[PDB]
């Protein structure tokens, strides 16, 4: 038959030790460089470093509120469904609220996505959240707006890393300009649920 | 407030135009051009199109295959979670058995990933099945050697686009090496549970 590698903690072991033989790491803070390591492996793409950037403190304070209890706030199900629940190391919530039956009306009236009207319904559980935005520019450009009300609950960190062609550069462009809260961004067209999925189990436990 | 585009299906219409005046496209088949725009779309990646391979037949057997009611079998919840139940054309049913309570203790006997052990329990749904496996090399390489048994059902087609460092590559030019049943891959590295989504989305239905 066909032969190949069988110990999946040993493939993870070796998956993290080529990244860093062949990556451009250096820049990074400790704290940084791990979540830089697992968003490689989740893309397949040595290079991809080149494109990503963190508020000074981000990865502190992200892995700080996960150990607190935060939730975590998903703007589409193949973020929340990555999420590994075994690394979470606070029974931490992971919430995604588009299939709300609520949410294709109230999208209508606010004449935006599902994906961003969906956001609404993220106010309760705001205040002191990791947002998780691996999909959608129009939920991440929604959100930046939801911010500028001084009244609104305002997140422990954001991982703004919307793909595509359409208003994601843009949208990440203007997550680190506006600086709401501490974020991290691919900048330009790559990104989506995988890397993003990655950064969050990396900041959630300590261990690689 | 910021400004940006907000009508979902105008940003769709838009991101194919913008992929299709940059993309190297002319070599697919009408019916395979159509998957490889929405792969491309999906990982905010032109230049992606130089590495994909189809057999022969595939896009137009797989298709087939949907509209005759077949199953959809994939490795990892975030393919499963992916596919658009709007689009598919027969109430066809989408399965993931990765997170069955018997999947730990079979794969400790087999020696094997819980990736790969999950697919034992796929045999029922497996004959004139399209196949989805968007994250284990490990899933891909198992599946080659059921495949190897006259005795194993044989699905319709597989998508074959395990991503990473360690066996994706291999797993993938195995595959097409095999040519077991019609098939499409994303050579080398890259790949994942997006592209694979992507797929599956394009092959279900007609419209764009
Ligand atoms: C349609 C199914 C999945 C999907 C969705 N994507 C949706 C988010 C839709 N996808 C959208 C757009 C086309 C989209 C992209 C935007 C930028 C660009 O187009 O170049 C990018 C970001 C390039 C994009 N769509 C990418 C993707 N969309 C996809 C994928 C799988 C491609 C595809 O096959 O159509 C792929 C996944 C990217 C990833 O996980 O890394 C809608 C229309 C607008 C969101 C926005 O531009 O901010 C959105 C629907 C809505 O919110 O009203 C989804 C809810 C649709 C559905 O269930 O009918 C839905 C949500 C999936 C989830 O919850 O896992
Ligand atoms: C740990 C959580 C998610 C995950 C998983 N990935 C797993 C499939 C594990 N991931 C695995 C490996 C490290 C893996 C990769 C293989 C090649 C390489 O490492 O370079 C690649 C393919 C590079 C890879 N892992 C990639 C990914 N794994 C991930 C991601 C999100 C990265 C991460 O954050 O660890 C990312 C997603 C890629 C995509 O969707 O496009 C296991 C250990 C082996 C599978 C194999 O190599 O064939 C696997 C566990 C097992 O089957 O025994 C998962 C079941 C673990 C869990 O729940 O604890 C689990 C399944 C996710 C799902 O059902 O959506």
């Amino acid at each position: 038959p066909h032969e190949y590698e069988k110990d999946g903690a040993k493939i993870y072991v070796q998956s993290f030790a080529t990244i860093r033989a062949e990556a451009d790491l250096a820049r990074f803070t400790p704290e940084e460089e791990v979540v830089v390591v697992r968003m490689i492996h989740a893309a397949g793409m040595v290079g991809l470093e080149n494109h990503v950037r963190f508020a000074p403190g981000m990865a502190i304070a992200a892995r700080a509120a996960l150990e607190a209890g935060a939730p975590i706030l998903c703007d589409a199900r193949m973020v929340s469904e990555g999420i590994a629940r075994a690394r979470l190391p606070a029974k931490n919530e992971v919430i995604c609220t588009l299939q709300d039956p609520r949410v294709p009306a109230l999208a209508q009236e606010m004449g935006n996505t599902r994906s961003a009207a969906a956001l609404e319904l993220w106010r309760p559980k705001l205040e002191g959240a990791v947002v998780a935005i691996g999909n959608a520019p129009t939920a991440l450009f929604h959100l930046l707006n939801m911010l500028e009300d001084p009244a609104c609950p305002r997140p422990a960190a954001i991982i703004g890393c919307p793909v595509g062609f359409i208003g994601a550069a843009e949208s990440k462009a203007a997550l680190a300009v506006a600086n709401p809260v501490p974020w991290v961004i691919v900048e330009g067209r790559l990104g989506g649920s995988a890397i993003t999925v990655a950064a969050v189990n990396a900041l959630a436990c300590r261990k690689e």
